[PDB]
């Protein structure tokens, strides 16, 4: 069931999630298409179907054989004030997912699975008010705040539902750390 | 010429550029639609046209009367490795646009139009290798590097084309600073 409509639906999903220019030789590696002739045909298609759709989104080739899924000039100028302005880096966001899944987690455990790198991520996330640091037996316990819940779509702020939703995120996007979770769990089970 | 197909094309452009949940009462303010009955009808429409399209992108309502333009689960798991992982904050990116448009610009001038805030933005951007700091007459001259050009789609690295493309960005997204540019230009003209 590795059909053509699924090859094409995968192409447009990559152009949606990338937001940046990408070439056929670049998509060929990540998407896994062999014949660049076939991959290119899918993008002229996906571009025309948005063209005849008269939709605000458009797919055009830019610079050296690279394709994008931008917004048209005519509408981007209208929705300028809706662009997000993120404040967190890739490392801080990665440590936030670890805290949101292990919570309540001892601060020393995070820095074990992150290095002294996270010493400034935890300070930044407490500064942003997205995590708490409750003092516990000469160390700290980290978890997500109410502000984290509103920002991320949990009106409930159920700590068990958040530990679930970020178990997928850690598995999906941070697979190296996810086994670094597992490898340490096997260590603690053997150690004591 | 404020038609219906332009009301609808503006709705989908907001859902594209937001990436986050937004309610009808929220879109009503930014988009400028009055009747929430009419605005809501546009979104059930724009959702069905993607539904019958059998496209990887989907528009669903989540939580409390809020609408999103996500990727379907089935494809997001495939294109995980194409998500961007930005390293810059909103302030650093804002100072980068100012440097990319005023280049070559004296460092003291940036901090005038940014405060001591930019003292760490300039240090971070030099650290990232996106700007240079050439010493000039007891101060520094800031401008964008080659690495900035490849990242942002200028294979040419023509400093005049970059000063142009970021004159739009500063006008569009940083209108407060754009007149703070103008107000200081009027000051320098009067001062000397």
């Amino acid at each position: 069931v590795d059909g053509l409509l699924e090859d094409k639906a995968l192409v447009e999903a990559a152009l949606f999630v990338a937001g940046r220019p990408l070439s056929l030789k670049e998509l060929s590696k990540a998407l896994g298409i062999k014949s660049l002739e076939y991959l290119e045909k899918l993008i002229e298609l996906i571009a025309s179907e948005y063209e005849e759709r008269k939709s605000a989104i458009e797919v055009v080739k830019v610079l050296g054989d690279k394709w994008v899924m931008q917004l048209k000039q005519e509408y981007s100028q209208k929705v300028i004030h809706l662009m997000p302005k993120p404040e967190l880096r890739a490392g801080e966001l990665k440590t936030l997912a670890l805290i949101a899944y292990l919570q309540p987690v001892e601060q020393s455990k995070i820095i074990k699975l992150r290095g002294s790198q996270a010493y400034e991520h935890i300070k930044k996330l407490l500064e942003m008010g997205l995590i708490y640091a409750e003092p516990y037996e000469r160390t700290k316990l980290l978890g997500t705040t109410q502000k984290f819940a509103e920002l991320y779509g949990f009106p409930e702020n159920d700590p068990e539902l958040i530990k679930e939703a970020f178990k997928k995120v850690i598995h999906s996007e941070y697979a190296d750390l996810m086994e670094k979770i597992e490898k340490n769990n096997r260590k603690d089970k053997r150690e004591e």
